[PDB]
């Protein structure tokens, strides 16, 4: 058996094609096992509409997800991802910088 912590970065992008808009993304990265829960947070609160959900694997044993949607942050809202996860004991909370 073999298990690996989540790597979690939180961050914006705008999609070239559409500058306008921006989404709001939680890369979860070389985890083992699969079994994971993952959430976007507005203001501390699930955020339940997150359109994008991809997952994949490298080796059989290393995945990845990158969890997304679209979003239009003002100063004041906090967002961040929230990863559970067999390997952490505690949820672990991963704030979004405003200037990432």
């Amino acid at each position: 058996m073999i298990q690996r912590t989540p790597k979690i970065q939180v961050y914006s992008r705008h999609p070239a094609e559409n500058g306008k808009s921006n989404f709001l993304n939680c890369y979860v990265s070389g985890f083992h096992p699969s079994d994971i829960e993952v959430d976007l947070l507005k203001n501390g609160e699930r955020i339940e509409k997150v359109e994008h959900s991809d997952l994949s694997f490298s080796k059989d044993w290393s995945f990845y997800l990158l969890y997304y949607t679209e979003f239009t942050p003002t100063e004041k809202e906090e967002y961040a991802c929230r990863v559970n996860h067999v390997t952490l004991s505690q949820p672990k909370i991963v704030k979004w910088d405003r200037d990432m």
